[PDB]
Order: structure tokens, then C-alpha cells, then sequence
């Protein structure tokens, strides 16, 4: 646990510095300088996906710090090199430049500093920025954390030709709670793909003022599957690794948790387009939708409070509803990630399901880009707790001990 | 040398780059939202002084880590409490927030957000904001630096009633070097009890455009002792430490180095009332004014470049017209600060008499607003050499040793 050089915190200090007067003055120009003719929502929505990442990114930052202070020891956990491990301050500079990044794009985005350069290649700019950022294959900008995040991402997304360890099931998690990133990303290769009308200068930003995009409604049934490969991952991950160890309990249990939420995607997509055309079962797939929904959120919810999180143990004595031993200082931190959590379960549900083409009026699209932070913010809470319990107890029969 | 605490660092960085931020978002403002029938002067005249101030503080926080890495023991030179000297991240801090003060300032002076409150009490704003951040009684803000430099100041204003310390000589000549400051000072007062016209919304920036005010116009005399009062201090101070001394070398030698400045100003400012009235003695004291410009500031550039810095000392050796022996890491380092000083010490004089109404064209602003910060900057230079050289050879005979 090495004290950050004082370089490093003075970096991001500054970054974040910049960060908020760019965000203050992102506030005062959206409440001046905007136009209500043409429809801001293609670039809300392209631009959420970013802002999730920022958010993620700073979240795990204080999670690492959390972490690091509490006693939980997540380098070992991580299975990541003692000696070249990242600390928290790396973390929030990063978070801090992307930020300062996204905040440009979007100023630039709202108005264009030069007539020359179209409006709709500045997120395209930033997000290759971000991906050149990730793929860099010069050794400059933290090589050593990039190339284990590459390695294990491609380690993740081929879930069933490798043996899970625990930082492969907790990106893939992390995935599972970033659903909308993916889901953005399709929506915006989608819309380049047709609806920009490359002539127009503002193309980004459609003057029909309704939303009637065929990129818009998700009747095609990709947005279903783009929503299930965070879960789809989840759930091959979990059998290959039952397949590993011939033992059901939990991979099976995993599986079908994994599968509830697979079924709410196809159902809600399938009852969208059912609803789309008028037929009569349309309140019996509406049924059949919320009754899925509510057994998914549960298995979630429970599995979370009760397997991840490790609560509600028998022997825990004096701690009421939690575990024998804890780590975190004060008991109410626990308390209140309970209540926090059981609420964002039924959020992060309903997100998921209003983003599948459920809501088409535009209340929908302001609910999940409202909800959508508060499932990355659930998540860090969390992942805060799961580190912590897989430190205590070993849970996932991970490590050999 | 005690390291800095990393949130003190991650605070200098917040504020340098909101400063940055507001920086360039001042200059996209004068760039775009500015109004070219009203006169801006007044605005730049009075922010030039809080500007310069932070610019002081800056390279001062500068001056701090040179001292501090170079080897020069500064704390001991100026007495100081060894176990609460401020580090240069203190000055770093300070320095950054009186920035963003300023930057905010000028900002919302640029364009109001608030359409009752006028524009011209900004200003008052933020030098009150300073002024009592400098006279704070309560014990939250660097209370012994802030103490400190009240009992200092206090002090120094007062000079021929107490000894002369290297601090009070230190300040003494920080000041001679910071006259802009107390003559915008003064034109603020004296612009404030005269051409507002409160009644107008927008009185901070007239829209005569044709500048013929009272206070523009230097004829009353009173810039002329604003300008005089920090060489009247270091001429008292040089006096007094020859009372207590009784030794004419250098204490003499000093006064008159400080005296030449106070006819350089007379004579500059009486020739520009003679040539504003137009008689025909202005030629002559034109003249009488270039040969005392010349003979002061060869003064002060040879004074400065022989007994403040110590160099061309005759037992150099290998060393080039330099010391016998140098902390700084390269001599490059030294012979650059010659050809600086050289340089900016003829401007310094010329923006002390530009300033005495004697080139009343709108250059005449536009070089004084140039040449303060030039003039900030030599000072800042002739900081670390004075320091180094004190460290060295004690000069001044200051320290008993
Ligand atoms: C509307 C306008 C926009 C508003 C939102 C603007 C968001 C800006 C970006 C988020 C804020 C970033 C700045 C805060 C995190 C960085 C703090 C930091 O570096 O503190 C230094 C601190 C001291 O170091 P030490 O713990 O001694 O040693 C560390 C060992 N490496 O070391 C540490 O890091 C440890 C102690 C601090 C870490 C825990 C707390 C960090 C986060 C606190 C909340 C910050 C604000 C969150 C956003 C609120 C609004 C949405
Ligand atoms: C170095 C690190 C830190 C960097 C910090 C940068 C901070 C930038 C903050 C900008 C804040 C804007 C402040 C505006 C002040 C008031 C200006 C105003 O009212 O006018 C807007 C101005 C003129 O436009 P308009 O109104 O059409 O003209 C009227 C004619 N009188 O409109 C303008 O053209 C003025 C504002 C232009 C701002 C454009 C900034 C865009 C970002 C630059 C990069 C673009 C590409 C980024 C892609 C990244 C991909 C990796
Ligand atoms: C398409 C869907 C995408 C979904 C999100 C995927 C990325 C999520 C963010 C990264 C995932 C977190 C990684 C682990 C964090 C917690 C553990 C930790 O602190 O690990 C420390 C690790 C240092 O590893 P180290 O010790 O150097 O490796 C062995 C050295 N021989 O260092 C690390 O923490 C590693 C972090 C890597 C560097 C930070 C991330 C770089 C920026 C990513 C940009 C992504 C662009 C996305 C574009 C599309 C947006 C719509
Ligand atoms: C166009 C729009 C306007 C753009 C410009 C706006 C204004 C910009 C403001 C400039 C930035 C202010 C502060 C920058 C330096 C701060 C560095 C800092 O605090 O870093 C901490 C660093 C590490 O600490 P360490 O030396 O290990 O030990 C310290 C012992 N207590 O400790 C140190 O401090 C030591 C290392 C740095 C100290 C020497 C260098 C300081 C100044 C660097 C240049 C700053 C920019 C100057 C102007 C550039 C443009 C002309
Ligand atoms: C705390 C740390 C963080 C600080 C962060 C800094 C925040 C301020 C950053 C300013 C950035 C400006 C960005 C401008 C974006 C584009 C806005 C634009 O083009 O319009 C200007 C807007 C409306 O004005 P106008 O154009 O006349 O209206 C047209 C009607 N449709 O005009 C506006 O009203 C918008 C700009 C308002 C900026 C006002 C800032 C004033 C500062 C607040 C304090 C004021 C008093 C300070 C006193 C200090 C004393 C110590
Ligand atoms: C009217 C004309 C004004 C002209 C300028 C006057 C101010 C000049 C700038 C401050 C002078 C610097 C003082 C010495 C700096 C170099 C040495 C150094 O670093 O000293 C460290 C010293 C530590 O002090 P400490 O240890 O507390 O003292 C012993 C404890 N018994 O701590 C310090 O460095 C003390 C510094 C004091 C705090 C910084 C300054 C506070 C802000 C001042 C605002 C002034 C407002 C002016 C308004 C008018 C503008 C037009
Ligand atoms: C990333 C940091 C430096 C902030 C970005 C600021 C710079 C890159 C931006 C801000 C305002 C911009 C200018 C705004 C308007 C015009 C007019 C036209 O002729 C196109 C270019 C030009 C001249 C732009 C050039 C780039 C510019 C100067
Ligand atoms: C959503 C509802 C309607 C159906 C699915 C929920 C039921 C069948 C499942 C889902 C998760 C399950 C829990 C998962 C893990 C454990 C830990 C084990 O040591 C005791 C049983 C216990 C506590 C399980 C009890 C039954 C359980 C709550
Ligand atoms: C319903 C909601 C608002 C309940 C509150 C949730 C949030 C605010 C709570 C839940 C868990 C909490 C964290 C639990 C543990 C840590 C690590 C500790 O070393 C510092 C505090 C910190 C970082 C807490 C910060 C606040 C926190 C994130
Ligand atoms: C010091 C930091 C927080 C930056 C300052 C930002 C805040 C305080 C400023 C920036 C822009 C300002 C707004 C600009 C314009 C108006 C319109 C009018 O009805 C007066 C108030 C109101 C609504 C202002 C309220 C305060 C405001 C929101
Ligand atoms: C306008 C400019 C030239 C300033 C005029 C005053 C100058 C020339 C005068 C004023 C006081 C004078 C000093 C008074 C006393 C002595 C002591 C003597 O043993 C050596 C010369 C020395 C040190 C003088 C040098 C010249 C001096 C500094
Ligand atoms: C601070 C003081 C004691 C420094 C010593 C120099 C004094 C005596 C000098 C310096 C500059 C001089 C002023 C320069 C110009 C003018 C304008 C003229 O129309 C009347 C005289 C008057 C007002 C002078 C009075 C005397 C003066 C103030
Ligand atoms: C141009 C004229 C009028 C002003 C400057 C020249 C004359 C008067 C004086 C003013 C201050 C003097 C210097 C003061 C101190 C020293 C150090 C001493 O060990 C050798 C002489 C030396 C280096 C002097 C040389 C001559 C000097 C520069
Ligand atoms: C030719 C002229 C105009 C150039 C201007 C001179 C400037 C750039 C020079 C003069 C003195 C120099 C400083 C002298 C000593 C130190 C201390 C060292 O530890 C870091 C560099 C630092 C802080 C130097 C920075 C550059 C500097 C400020
Ligand atoms: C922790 C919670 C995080 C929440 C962050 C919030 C982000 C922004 C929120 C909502 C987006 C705002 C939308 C308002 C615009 C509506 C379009 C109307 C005009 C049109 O239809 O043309
Ligand atoms: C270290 C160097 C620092 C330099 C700092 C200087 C920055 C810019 C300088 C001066 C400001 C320029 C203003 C241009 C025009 C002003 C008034 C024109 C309108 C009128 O006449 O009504
Ligand atoms: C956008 C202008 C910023 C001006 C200030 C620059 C701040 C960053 C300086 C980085 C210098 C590189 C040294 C890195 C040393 C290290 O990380 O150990
Ligand atoms: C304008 C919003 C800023 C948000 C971030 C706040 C940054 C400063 C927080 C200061 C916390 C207290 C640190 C004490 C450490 C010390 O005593 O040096």
C-alpha cells in the first residue's frame, strides 16, 4: 500500500477540477444555448453511454480506495501483481481525463466551434479516442493495467474456453450492470449506419422533433440481444465453471438467476412488438412480463443480499441481519446498502425493461437515463461488499483455501 | 522540508485547473461577448492589480521550491518558525483560490447574471473578499501565516520605528516591485467616489468611449505619491538601518538608490502636467526626465547585479561574472537572469512613467498592462538570487554572522 507520488495527486486534482467548471458550464449552456426545434435525445443517448463509463470509472476508483483502507486485501483477491497494482488516485485521473474528454465532445456538440467539422464526428471522435485509449499498444499510458484489462476482457467474452477466476466473473458482473453501455453503443453504430443524412450539418440532432427512427423503436429485436450478452456471458461463464467442479450449488442456481433476466429481454422485446401491432395477447404477455419481472428481481435481490453480500447469517450473533464479522466501521453503512440495494433491484429491472422498447413515450427515455446512474451506483455499492465478504469468507469456491 | 499532506496537492490541482478552465473561457468571452462602444479600460485597470497580485503569489510559490529544493535555508534568512513554514503548496493553494476568485470576477463582470445586482460591485467584491481573507480574525485560513504577515505589514508601513529585518527589507522591496498594485488601488478609490454614475446599470464600463475622466488624467499629483510610497518606505527603512548601524556602505548608497526613483517620478509627472498645459519649458524637463530615466535605472540594474545577486565577483574564478560559488544547478541559469534583468530593468522605469499621463494614447495602457507582469517576473528572478546570495555571503548585514 504505497502512498500515490504527490505528481499523481496533483493530476487529479486538476483533472477533476477541470472536470466540474467543464460540467457547471455544460449545465449553463444546455439551460441557454440549445434549440428546441430539432430533438436532443440522439445525442443524450449517445453520450449517456460515456457518462455511465465516467461514472463507472470514478465509482471504482473510491471502491479501490474503500477497499485498500478498510483491510479487505483485494490485490490478492484480484489475483493482480502486489508490486505494480493501481491505487485509487490512477483510477480517478483516468476517470478525470475521460471525463475532461466527454465533457469537450459534448461542448463541442453543442456548438460547433468550426463549421467545417460536422456535429456527429465529435462523439464519434470521442468514443475512438476512448477505444484508441484502450487498444494503445504503445507503452505510455499505464501499459502494464491496460494490457491485463485486454487480456481479461477477450479472457471474458470467450466465458466458455477458459477457467473462470474471480476477476473474469467480476468484470463480466460489472458487464451485467453495464448493459446500458453496450446498448448505447448499438444504438449509435445503428443510427451512423442510416439516420445522420450525412448532408446535413446538424445531423445529429434531426429537426423532426418526433421520434419515429427506425433505429428508435427496437422492433428488430437486436436491442434484446445487445441486452442479453452482459447476461448471455454471466450465464455460460457459471456453466462452464460448473463444469469445472460437477457441483450445483450455486452454479446452477447462477445459471437460472442469469436466465431470469434473459427471459424478461426476449419478453419484453416480444410483448413490445406485440403491443405494437394491436393483437389481443397483449395483456397476457404484459402479464406474463410483469410476473417474470418480479421473480428476476427477487432471485437477484435475494441472491445479492444473501450469497454475494453474505448477510442474514445465523451465526452472526450481536450483528442483527448481517454476518458474524464485519469490516466496514459503523453497521449503518450495511444497513443502508440493504434498503439501497433492494430498491435498485426493482430499478435496475425496470430499466431494463423500459429501455426494451416498454415506454415509447418520451418519459421512458428520461426515466432510464435517470435510472441507469443509479445501477452503476448500485453496482459500486455492491461490488464494495462482495470484495469485502470474498476477503472474509471465501464464497464461489474461488481460491483453494 | 516536510512533505506536503496529498490532499493539499489534490486541492492546488483543483484549483489550478478550474483557474485554467475560467482562463480560457475569460478569453473566449473578451473573444466573443464583449462590447467594443463602451471602454473597457477601467475594468482592465482594476483587475490589473488583482492580477498581478496573483501572479506574485504564484511565482512566490515558486521562489518557495527553488529555495527549498536549491539548498537555500530561506526559513532561517527570514526567521520563521521552523516547525510552520508554509511549503510553496501552501502558496501553490493560496494563489490558485485568489485566481479563482478573481477569474469569477471578471467573469460575471464580463456578463451579469443577475440583472438587479450592478456590475460594478463585483470588483468590490472580490478586493473586499481578499482584503478580508487578509484581515480574518478567525483561526481557520492559515491564521499564522495570515498573523504573520498582518504583524509584518504592519511593520513595514511603519518603518522608521523599528529594526530592519531581512523580512521587512524582503517585503519593502516586494512592494517598490508591486507599486501597479496600490496605484490601481488609488484609481479604484478615486474612479469609485467619482465616474460611476451609479444610476447606470453598466457605470463600471462607460460608453463615452473617448477617455478625458479626471482620474485618467494624472494631473492631481496623488498617483505620483502612490507610486513614491514603496520606495518612500524602503528610503525610511535604508535611513533607520543606518541610524542603527552608522555605517555609510551600502546604507547610504541604498537611500540613494531609492531616492532617484522619487525624481524620476516628479519629474516625469510635473512634465507631463508642463506639457499638458503646454509651455515651453517641456523640452527641457523632457530631457532633465530621460537622463534621470537613464541614471536611476543603470542605479538599480548594476546594484541589482552586483551586491543584491553578488555577481562579477572578482574571486569567481572559473566561474564567468559570476559567484565564486553557485547552489542553482546550472550557471546557464545565472547569466539568463543577467540578460533578464538587464532587460526588464529599463521597461520597469518606462511603465513607471507611462503611468504619469505621459503617453496618454491607448498604448500607453496596452505596454503598462504588458510590462507589470515583465515586471513581476524580474522580481520574481531577482527573489531567487537575492535569496541565494543572502544564503551565501550575508549581505545586508543582516545576521550577526
Ligand atoms: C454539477 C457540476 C459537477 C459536479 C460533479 C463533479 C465531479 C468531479 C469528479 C469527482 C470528484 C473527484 C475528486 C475526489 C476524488 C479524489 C480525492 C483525492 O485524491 O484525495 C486525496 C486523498 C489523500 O490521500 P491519502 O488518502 O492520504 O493517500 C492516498 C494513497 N494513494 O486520497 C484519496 O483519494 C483518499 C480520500 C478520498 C477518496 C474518497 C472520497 C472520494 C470521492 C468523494 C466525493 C467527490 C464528489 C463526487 C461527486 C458528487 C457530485 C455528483
Ligand atoms: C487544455 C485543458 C483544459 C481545456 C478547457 C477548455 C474549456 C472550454 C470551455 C468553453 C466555454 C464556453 C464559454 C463561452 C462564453 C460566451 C460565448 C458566447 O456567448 O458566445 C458563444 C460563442 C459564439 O458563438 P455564436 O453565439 O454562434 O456567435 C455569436 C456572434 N457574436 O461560441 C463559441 O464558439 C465560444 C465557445 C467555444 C467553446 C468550444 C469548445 C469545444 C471543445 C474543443 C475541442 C473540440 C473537439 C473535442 C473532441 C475530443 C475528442 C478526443
Ligand atoms: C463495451 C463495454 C465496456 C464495459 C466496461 C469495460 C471496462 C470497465 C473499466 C475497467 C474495468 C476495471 C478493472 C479492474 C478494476 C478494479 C481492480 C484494480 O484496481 O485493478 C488494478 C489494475 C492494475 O493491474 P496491474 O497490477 O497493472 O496488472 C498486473 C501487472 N503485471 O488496474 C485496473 O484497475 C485496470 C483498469 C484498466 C484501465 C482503466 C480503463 C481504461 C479506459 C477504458 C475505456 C473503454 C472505452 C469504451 C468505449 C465504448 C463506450 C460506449
Ligand atoms: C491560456 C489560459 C491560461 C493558462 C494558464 C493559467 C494559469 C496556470 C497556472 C499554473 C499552475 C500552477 C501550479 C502548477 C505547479 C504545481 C505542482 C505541484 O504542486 O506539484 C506537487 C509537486 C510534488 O511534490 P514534491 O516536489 O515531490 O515535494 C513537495 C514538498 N512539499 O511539488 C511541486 O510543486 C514541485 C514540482 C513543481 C514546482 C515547479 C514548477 C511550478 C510551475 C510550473 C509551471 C506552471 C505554468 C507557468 C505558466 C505556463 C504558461 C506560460
Ligand atoms: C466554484 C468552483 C467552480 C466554478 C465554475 C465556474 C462557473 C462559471 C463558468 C462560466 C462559463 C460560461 C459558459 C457560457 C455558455 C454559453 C452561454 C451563452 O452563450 O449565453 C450566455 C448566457 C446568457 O446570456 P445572453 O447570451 O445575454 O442571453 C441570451 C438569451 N437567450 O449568460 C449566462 O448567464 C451564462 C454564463 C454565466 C456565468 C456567470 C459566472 C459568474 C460567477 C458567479 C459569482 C458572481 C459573483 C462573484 C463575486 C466574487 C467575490 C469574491
Ligand atoms: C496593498 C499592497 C499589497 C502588496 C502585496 C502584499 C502581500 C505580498 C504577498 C505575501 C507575502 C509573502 C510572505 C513571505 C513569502 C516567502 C516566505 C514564506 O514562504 O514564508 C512562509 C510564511 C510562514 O509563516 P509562519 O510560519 O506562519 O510564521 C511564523 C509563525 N509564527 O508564510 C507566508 O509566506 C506568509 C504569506 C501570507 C499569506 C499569503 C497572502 C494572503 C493574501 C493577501 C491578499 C492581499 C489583498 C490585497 C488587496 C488589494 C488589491 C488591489
Ligand atoms: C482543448 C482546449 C485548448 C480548449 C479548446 C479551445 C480551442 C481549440 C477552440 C476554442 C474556440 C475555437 C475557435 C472558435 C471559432 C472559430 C472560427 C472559425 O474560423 C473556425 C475556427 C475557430 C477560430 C475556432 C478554432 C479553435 C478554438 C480556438
Ligand atoms: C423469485 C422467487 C419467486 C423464486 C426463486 C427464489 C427461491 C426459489 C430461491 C432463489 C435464491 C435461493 C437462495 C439462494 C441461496 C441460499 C443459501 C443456502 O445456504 C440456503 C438457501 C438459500 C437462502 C436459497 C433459498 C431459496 C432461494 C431464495
Ligand atoms: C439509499 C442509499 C442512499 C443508501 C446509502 C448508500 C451509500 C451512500 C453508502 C452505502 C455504503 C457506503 C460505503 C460503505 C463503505 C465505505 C468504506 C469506508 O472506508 C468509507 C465509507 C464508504 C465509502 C461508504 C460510503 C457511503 C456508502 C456508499
Ligand atoms: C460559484 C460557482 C458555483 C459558479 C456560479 C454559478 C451560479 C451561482 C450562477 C451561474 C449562472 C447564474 C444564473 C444566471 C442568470 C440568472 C437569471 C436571473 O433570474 C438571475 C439569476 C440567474 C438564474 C442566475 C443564478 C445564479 C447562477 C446559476
Ligand atoms: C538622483 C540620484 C543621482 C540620487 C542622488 C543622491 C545620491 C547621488 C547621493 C545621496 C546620498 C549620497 C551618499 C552620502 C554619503 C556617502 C558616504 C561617503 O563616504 C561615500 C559616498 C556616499 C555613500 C554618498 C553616495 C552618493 C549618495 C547616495
Ligand atoms: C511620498 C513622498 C514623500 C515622496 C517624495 C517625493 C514628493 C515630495 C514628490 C514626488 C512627486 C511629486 C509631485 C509630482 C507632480 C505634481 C503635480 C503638480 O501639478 C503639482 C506638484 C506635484 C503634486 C508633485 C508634488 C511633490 C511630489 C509628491
Ligand atoms: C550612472 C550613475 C549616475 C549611477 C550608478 C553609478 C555610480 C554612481 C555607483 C552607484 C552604486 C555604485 C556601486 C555600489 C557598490 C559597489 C560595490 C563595491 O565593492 C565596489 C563598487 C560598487 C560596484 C559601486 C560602483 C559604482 C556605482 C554603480
Ligand atoms: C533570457 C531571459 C528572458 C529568460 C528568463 C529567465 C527564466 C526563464 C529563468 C531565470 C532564473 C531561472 C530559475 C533559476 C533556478 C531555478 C531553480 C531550479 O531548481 C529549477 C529551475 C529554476 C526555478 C529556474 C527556472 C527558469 C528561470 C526562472
Ligand atoms: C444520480 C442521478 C444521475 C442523473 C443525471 C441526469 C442527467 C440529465 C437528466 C435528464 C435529461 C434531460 C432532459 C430534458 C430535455 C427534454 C427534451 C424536450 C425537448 C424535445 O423533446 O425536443
Ligand atoms: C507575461 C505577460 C502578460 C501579458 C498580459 C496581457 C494580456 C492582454 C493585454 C492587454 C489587453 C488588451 C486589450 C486590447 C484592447 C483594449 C481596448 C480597446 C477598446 C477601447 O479602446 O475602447
Ligand atoms: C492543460 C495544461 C496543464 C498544465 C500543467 C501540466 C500538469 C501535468 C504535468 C505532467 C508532467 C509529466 C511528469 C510525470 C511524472 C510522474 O508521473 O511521476
Ligand atoms: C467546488 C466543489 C469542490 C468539491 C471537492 C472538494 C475539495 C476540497 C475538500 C477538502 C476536504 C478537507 C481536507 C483536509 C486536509 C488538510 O487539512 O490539508
Amino acid at each position: 500500500a504505497q502512498p500515490a507520488p504527490a505528481w499523481t495527486t496533483f493530476r487529479v486534482g486538476l483533472f477533476c477540477g477541470i472536470f466540474i467548471v467543464l460540467n457547471i458550464t455544460l449545465v449553463l449552456a444546455a439551460v441557454f444555448k440549445l434549440e428546441t426545434d430539432r430533438s436532443i435525445w440522439p445525442l443524450i443517448r449517445i453520450y449517456r453511454g460515456g457518462f455511465l463509463l465516467i461514472e463507472f470509472l470514478f465509482l471504482l476508483g473510491i471502491n479501490t480506495y474503500g477497499w485498500r483502507q478498510a483491510g479487505v486485501n483485494h490485490v490478492l483477491i484480484f489475483e493482480l501483481n502486489p508490486r505494480s497494482n493501481l491505487s485509487h488516485q490512477h483510477l480517478f485521473e483516468i476517470a478525470g481525463f475521460l471525463g475532461i474528454l466527454w465533457c469537450l465532445s459534448l461542448l463541442a456538440c453543442f456548438f460547433a466551434p468550426i463549421s467545417v467539422i460536422p456535429t456527429y464526428v465529435y462523439p464519434l471522435a470521442l468514443y475512438g479516442f476512448m477505444v484508441f485509449f484502450l487498444i494503445n499498444p504503445t507503452k505510455t499510458f499505464y501499459y502494464k493495467s491496460r494490457f491485463w484489462l485486454l487480456k481479461l476482457l477477450f479472457r471474458v467474452f470467450t466465458a466458455p474456453f477458459h477457467k473462470v477466476g474471480f476477476a473474469d466473473f467480476w468484470l463480466a458482473d460489472q458487464l451485467n450492470s453495464l448493459s446500458v453501455i453496450l446498448m448505447d453503443l448499438e444504438y449509435m453504430i445503428c443510427f451512423y449506419s442510416l439516420e445522420l443524412k450525412w448532408d446535413e450539418s446538424k445531423g445529429l440532432l434531426p429537426n423532426n422533433s418526433e421520434e419515429s427512427g427506425i433505429c428508435h423503436k427496437y422492433t428488430y429485436g437486436v436491442r434484446a440481444i445487445v441486452q442479453c450478452i452482459p447476461a448471455w456471458l454471466r450465464f455460460i461463464q457459471c456453466l462452464r465453471r460448473y463444469r469445472d467442479t460437477k457441483r450445483a450449488f450455486p452454479h446452477l442456481v447462477n445459471a437460472g438467476k442469469y436466465s431470469t433476466t434473459f427471459f424478461m429481454v426476449t419478453f419484453a422485446a416480444l410483448y413490445s412488438t406485440h403491443k405494437e401491432r394491436g393483437h389481443s395477447d397483449t395483456m397476457v404477455f404484459f402479464y406474463l412480463w410483469i410476473v417474470f419481472y418480479i421473480i428476476s428481481s427477487c432471485y437477484t435481490l435475494i441472491w445479492d443480499l444473501k450469497m454475494d453480500w453474505g448477510l442474514f447469517d445465523k451465526n452472526a450473533g450481536e450483528n442483527t441481519f448481517l454476518r458474524e464479522e464485519i469490516v466496514y466501521p459503523q453497521k449503518a453503512y450495511y444497513y443502508c446498502a440493504i434498503i439501497e440495494d433492494v430498491i435498485l433491484r426493482f430499478a435496475w429491472t425496470i430499466q431494463i425493461s423500459i429501455t426494451s422498447t416498454t415506454l415509447l413515450p418520451h418519459s421512458g427515455d428520461i426515466i432510464a437515463t435517470v435510472f441507469a446512474p443509479l445501477e452503476v451506483f448500485r453496482r459500486f455499492v455492491w461490488n464494495f461488499f462482495r470484495l469485502e465478504n470474498e476477503h472474509l469468507n471465501n464464497c464461489g469456491e474461488f481460491r483453494a483455501v
